[PDB]
C-alpha cells in the first residue's frame, strides 16, 4: 500500500497516481500516517456509490475513520454539527441553516454578490498597478468569498485579516499542534462572542437566526450555534479564494478561451463548470467508513475501515469526460455530474452560492481589465505545497 494522501504532480496538476489506479486498479488500499490502511475510491461510479449508500457513515470520531494527519485526530474532538451527521440527525440540522443557500436565495442575493465584486474591483482600478504589480489573492480572490460569507453570517469585514489568519494557522501543515489548537480555540471563543450579541439582539443573519429558531426554543444549545457559525466560517471560504485565482491562472494558460470570454461574458457560466471539474480544490473532504461489510467496486469493504473517494479523480475519469486532462469550457457535457462539490446527501450546501460568486467574478473580471495579465511566468505561479489540495498563494496581476 503507497502512502497517501499523494502529492500533486506538479503546481496545477493532479496527483499522478490516480489515472493507473483509474485504469487497473480503481478500488484499492493505501496506507495513512498512522500506518492504517484505508480504502481509495478513483472512479466517477464508484466515488457516486460512496457518497449515496446508506451502508457508509460521515460520522468524523466512528471507529476507523481516515484521519489524513495527526492534526485531523485534534480537529475531530469539535462538537459534532451536520457535516459530521448521517440521517435522520443530518438534514435536521442541516435544514436549520438551507434557506440561506437555496437556489432561490442565491438568486435574491446575487445583486449583493455583483455590488461586492464591482465595489473590490474598483478599488483595484484606483490602486492601479503603475508601481508594479498587485496580488490578485490580497486585494480579490480573498476578499470576494470572505465578505460575503461574513454578510451572510453576521460576521464585522474589518476582522477579516484576523479570521483568516487563525483559520490559517489552524490548517496549515507547518503549524505545530499548540498553534493549531490555539487558533481553533480563538476562532470558537470569537464566535462565541458574537453568538452571544444575537441571543440578546438578533439581527437579520445566520446567526441570529440560529439564536431565535434554534437555540431560544431549545432545539440546540448556544455551542451548537457556535459550531455550526464556525463551520460555516471556515468550510469552503480558503477554496473559494484558491478557485478564483486559479481561474484566473487557468485563462492565461489558456488565451484562446479567455479571448472567447472576453468578446462574451455570458460564457461565464460554462467557464465555472469546467473550473469546477479541472481544479478540485477540494478533493480530500469525501470521507467515510462502513457501518457493515460492503462490496465498493469488485472488492469488499468490511465494517470500520476507512475509505476515500476522490471527487478530484472521478473529475478526470476519462470514461465520463473526453479528454480529461485538458480545460475546455466549449466541452459538449456527458449525463454524468462533475463532482467539484460532491454527490448526494452531503454534497455542498453552498454550491449554488459558490458557483454564483464564481460566475459573477468571471462574468465581470474581464470586462473591468480586459488587459488583465498574470505577472509572472505560469510556471512560477506560487501554488499550495503539492502534498495538499491545488491552489494558488499569491497572484501577481497588471492590467
Ligand atoms: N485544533 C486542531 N489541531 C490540529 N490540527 C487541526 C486543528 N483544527 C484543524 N486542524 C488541521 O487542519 C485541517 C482542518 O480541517 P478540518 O476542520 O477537518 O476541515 P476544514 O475546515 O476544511 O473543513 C471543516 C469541515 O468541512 C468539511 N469540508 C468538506 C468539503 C470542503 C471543505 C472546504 O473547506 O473547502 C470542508 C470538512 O471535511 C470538515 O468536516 C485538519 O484535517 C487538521 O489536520
Ligand atoms: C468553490 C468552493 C467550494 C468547493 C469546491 C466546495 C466543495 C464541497 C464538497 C466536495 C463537499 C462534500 C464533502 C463530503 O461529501 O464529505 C462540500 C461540503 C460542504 N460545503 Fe463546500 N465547497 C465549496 C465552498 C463552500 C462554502 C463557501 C461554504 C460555506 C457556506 C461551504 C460549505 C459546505 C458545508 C457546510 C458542507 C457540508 C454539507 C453537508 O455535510 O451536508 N462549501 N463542499
Amino acid at each position: 500500500a503507497p502512502s497517501f494522501p499523494f502529492s500533486r504532480a506538479s503546481g496545477p496538476e493532479p496527483p499522478a497516481e490516480f489515472a493507473k489506479l483509474r485504469a487497473t486498479n480503481p478500488v484499492s488500499q493505501v496506507k495513512l500516517f498512522d500506518g492504517s490502511l484505508a480504502w481509495l475510491v478513483t472512479k466517477h461510479k464508484d466515488v457516486c456509490f460512496v457518497a449515496t449508500s446508506e451502508k457508509l457513515s460521515k460520522v468524523r470520531t466512528r471507529q476507523g475513520f481516515p484521519e489524513l494527519g495527526a492534526g485531523g485526530k485534534q480537529a475531530a474532538k469539535a462538537k459534532p454539527t451536520f457535516v459530521d451527521m448521517d440521517p435522520p440527525e443530518h438534514m435536521h440540522q442541516r435544514s436549520m441553516v438551507e434557506p440561506t443557500f437555496t437556489p432561490e436565495a442565491v438568486k435574491n442575493l446575487q445583486p449583493y454578490i455583483q455590488r461586492t465584486v464591482d465595489d473590490l474591483l474598483e478599488q483595484m482600478k484606483q490602486k492601479g498597478c503603475a508601481n508594479g504589480p498587485v496580488d490578485l489573492v490580497k486585494e480579490f480572490a480573498l476578499p470576494v468569498p470572505s465578505y460575503i460569507i461574513y454578510t451572510l453570517l453576521g460576521v464585522p469585514f474589518n476582522d477579516l485579516e484576523y479570521l483568516t489568519q487563525q483559520n490559517a494557522i489552524r490548517t496549515n501543515g507547518s503549524s505545530t499542534a499548540r498553534q493549531a489548537s490555539a487558533a481553533n480555540q480563538e476562532l470558537l471563543d470569537y464566535l462565541a462572542i458574537l453568538v452571544e450579541q444575537r441571543l440578546v439582539e438578533p439581527k437579520d443573519d445566520i446567526i441570529s437566526k440560529l439564536c431565535t429558531e434554534q437555540v431560544k426554543p431549545g432545539n440546540i444549545d448556544k455551542s451548537d450555534a457556535v459550531q455550526i457559525a464556525f463551520l460555516l466560517l471556515v468550510a469552503g471560504n480558503a477554496t473559494m479564494v484558491n478557485m478564483i485565482a486559479l481561474g484566473v491562472a487557468t485563462l492565461a494558460q489558456h488565451p484562446d478561451q479567455l479571448a472567447q470570454l472576453k468578446a462574451n461574458p455570458s460564457l461565464a457560466p460554462q467557464f465555472v463548470e469546467e473550473l469546477c471539474r479541472y481544479h478540485t480544490a477540494s478533493a480530500l473532504a469525501i470521507k467515510r467508513t462502513a457501518k457493515e461489510d460492503v462490496m465498493i467496486g469488485d472488492k469488499l469493504v468490511r465494517a470500520n475501515e476507512g475509505i476515500i473517494a476522490s471527487n478530484q479523480s472521478a473529475n478526470r475519469d476519462e470514461e465520463v469526460f473526453e479528454n480529461p486532462d485538458e480545460f475546455n469550457m466549449n466541452r459538449k457535457w456527458p449525463p454524468q455530474d462533475p463532482l467539484g462539490f460532491g454527490f448526494g446527501d452531503h454534497r455542498c450546501i453552498a454550491e449554488h452560492l459558490a458557483k454564483a460568486e464564481l460566475t459573477t467574478v468571471f462574468s465581470t473580471l474581464y470586462q473591468k481589465f480586459p488587459d488583465l495579465k498574470v505577472a509572472v511566468p505560469l510556471g512560477k505561479i506560487n501554488y499550495t505545497p503539492l502534498n495538499r489540495d491545488v491552489g494558488i498563494v499569491d497572484l501577481p496581476v497588471i492590467f
